[PDB]
C-alpha cells in the first residue's frame, strides 16, 4: 500500500487484537516472530482476530486466498505467494481456531510479522 502503511496496519491490528483476546504481550510478542504456540487457546484468539480483520478469514472462519495474496504480494516474490497460497489453503484442520493459529503458522515460515519491520 506502502510498505510503511502495511507496517502501521500490521501495529493497529496487532494492538487491537491484543486487547478483545487479553492475550500476555509475551505471547503476542512469539506469534509476532513467527513462534507459533498453535495449541494454546489465547494464541488462537489473537492469529483468528489478525487474519479476520485482515479479512484473509471471513466471520464463518472461511479462509480467503485473496485476503492473504493482497498482504503478501508486498513482501515476496510473485510464484512464492503461488506457494503460500497453495500451502496455506490446504492445511487440514477441522477447528477453526486451532485453524488461525496454524494459519498464521504456515504464513509465518514465508514472512513473519515481525521482520516487516525491518521492512
Amino acid at each position: 500500500m506502502t510498505i510503511e502503511e502495511l507496517k502501521t496496519r500490521l501495529h493497529t491490528e496487532q494492538s487491537v487484537c491484543k486487547t478483545e483476546t487479553g492475550i500476555d504481550q509475551q505471547k503476542a510478542n512469539d506469534v509476532i516472530e513467527g513462534n507459533i504456540d498453535v495449541e494454546d487457546k489465547k494464541v488462537q484468539l489473537y492469529c483468528e482476530c489478525i487474519l479476520k480483520n485482515f479479512n484473509i478469514l471471513d466471520k464463518n472462519n472461511v479462509f480467503k486466498p485473496q485476503g492473504i495474496k493482497a498482504v503478501m504480494e508486498l513482501l515476496i516474490d510473485e510464484n512464492s505467494v503461488k506457494q503460500l497460497v497453495s500451502d496455506c489453503s490446504t492445511i487440514s484442520e477441522e477447528n477453526p481456531h486451532l485453524k488461525a493459529s496454524k494459519l498464521v503458522q504456515c504464513v509465518s515460515k514465508y514472512k513473519t510479522m515481525k521482520s516487516v519491520d525491518f521492512l
